[PDB]
């Protein structure tokens, strides 16, 4: 019995580095649609404008058939609702991570009781990769090449050089 | 663009729990198939026979259509591959469980690659419960309804009194 | 052997919400008089001044015959010291809590040797609940009413619209 | 306001630590009466008898008025009752102690609702001991003298050589 | 001013793993001399037998010109004391880890103090890497060539089929 | 067969604490030669400027003759190759601790793979010491002297009152 699915997988992506990029991937073979999902995210006033993170995301998960990138600002559960959604799709790549995905899974239980939280462990090879200490290390110059899709470096490069 | 999705839900389920449950009607509702595997687990001396699990999951699942419940004793790996299964579904209850779902999660990308495990958190109702304690809390003859479905709670006593 | 228990529960409280009166209320059941606390806390830039954290507290304390509530900007162990406190109340909510709730019970344990700090588990009701997620919530105009009193609710909702 | 609050503290206490002294003179100071109370822990095989673990408790509370050790088998949570028991007093030394207090707790809430769990953080002097480990350094001869009571290493010498 | 570092290494390495072989040879790279020190851990029932499990590791450690395998059964601290050794290294894959390190590194300042405990992180390759869970894969016939060197994934084989 | 190691333990120190000292007094006895290398840290507004941290720092480790106190302001790791150190210490003060380092050890692994990353565990005296917490104590004229060494102290309270 076929189904359709349709999973929103919401962050920042400030900017989309190598592990989003593996979630996404694992989830578009899951799932009939996803939609990453840019939160504007004003107040935490990230490197890129939302633009250039929709560009950047967009240009690295073209490949990937089933999956729409798309920028929004209100709360995840009413973007969900709002496209149909029925699955919500988080990254778990540590302990300091399930304290917080625990408390929003029960709010968004709250918000949107039909929406189901699930949770996905990015591989090994990405998992310690932190958007901030990247941003950290490209700050100094260090190489940040292992940790980004090469069109998020050569971006990353040039918003500091 | 429709999918066959099949899932398999692995376990001990000595006994299945209202956890248990709220896990597997979750599953039931987001993918076509789901099995929930009973392991025989042998090593473990579990409480209930693997033919006593197997039926009290049958009682509690019967509402569930796209469900099937099923014994076995290989890795739970081998047995998704058995069965065409393309999804791995476990719970997270708390920061513990994450450590060893974690190790389990890479082993199994290694023993079956296109296996994808993803994990679901228990309503904060059902979350704090282990068939451990529960299954100590009977031996005293305290109350245990509140964590079991019915008919579990009624073989649980029976097996105990 | 009766005994005047008195206990400070301090916190930032902004704004009260159902897990803080939780414990407040199961504070008030064990010990003789409760101060709830509410630290100036300046640096943190609070949503209520302090002013409304006390009114908000009073509001939602008011049946509880034993519990008192104050604004103080010093150290709460001096705070307590000043009132004649021999136990300070904190609640434990998750794993992370306990880092800092450690850290701090070691550091008042120096500052006032004979002030006994004791944990408090809220109920898994309230557990996840976190002022700075339902702020953010709200902030959105999404349904927070219940993670909050009612009075706490509707002034949150005058605060934004 | 004057009241009669009555604690149990309950553990296998085998053999009773420095640790568990530490916490029992605690809330031996906070509540009007504290039962130490030792489970008989069959399933456990404990090195010690229970009765030997009374006396060994018995020998080192005997300063404090106000404490009285019993050994039980029943559930804490029915113990608590048959003594008339408002508050049950546990100890927290770290993150995976806390997992299971929680539990725990949740399941105590529903077996006594008006039994109180309260929480207490050993002394950092006290707080990586834990009796399996100075038990299996006493099997090799190792000093154990920091860990123990007097009487209780004597006894634990006693036990091995 | 050079020195002359000599460090311990002690473990149950039941079989000893690609983790176990990673620390080693880092050890080995920073220290005068190694001695990568096997448990006879009796009670701990082991799958190999003692001389098994220190063949293996001489067989996986030949080339690493200052690491030595000795077997022991006394506390690792006096076996250290013994050899002279003034530094014991341990691995901490994840946080359930740490609390047991912890402990065991305060036990062992006090039974040795000038003995420094230091801990080192295995790559990201093999930090999920568990003897357990590598032996229970192996029981059922899962392939297990990616954990263990090409000796010991041989001899656990035997010790199977 | 006697080595040189060269050892660089960064942070920030801001000011320079109990903790600190203990970890780079054990750091001493191990390694042939320690920086003791303070990040400037611009974008963490520290309290302290960079040379009074140097000077804070030379003062406490002055008796340790293989001790050496530098600030810096690249990555630590270009740091570490620029003094040809192959040896980078971090503190680990309990699991929060933990996720940091095994991220950053990872990120360090990639920018310098023959600098070896090495973590010790303070004494329980000063493992739940924190600069940010004895800072907010000082602010309030809280007694901060068991927690600093006494230059330290003194010029805290100079710095605020």
């Amino acid at each position: 019995n076929a189904m359709i699915t349709k999973a929103i997988y919401p962050g920042t992506f400030d900017p989309i580095t190598n592990g989003h990029l593996d979630l996404v991937t694992r989830a578009s073979a899951m799932f009939s649609h996803v939609i990453l999902a840019i939160a504007d995210s004003s107040s935490k006033k990230p490197m890129f404008t939302l633009d250039e993170r929709v560009a950047l995301a967009k240009k690295v998960t073209a490949p990937l058939k089933n999956v729409e990138v798309l920028g929004f600002s209100e709360l995840m559960a009413e973007f969900a609702k709002k496209h149909n959604a029925n699955i919500l799709v988080r990254g778990l790549r540590s302990v300091s991570d399930f304290e917080y995905e625990w408390q929003l899974a029960n709010m968004n239980r709250h918000l949107m009781p039909k929406l189901e939280s699930v949770f996905l462990i990015p591989s090994e090879k990405w998992s310690f990769i932190s958007s901030s200490l990247v941003k950290e290390v490209a700050r100094h110059g260090g190489d940040i090449t292992p940790f980004l899709p090469k069109p998020v470096t050569k971006a990353l490069l040039a918003k500091l050089a």
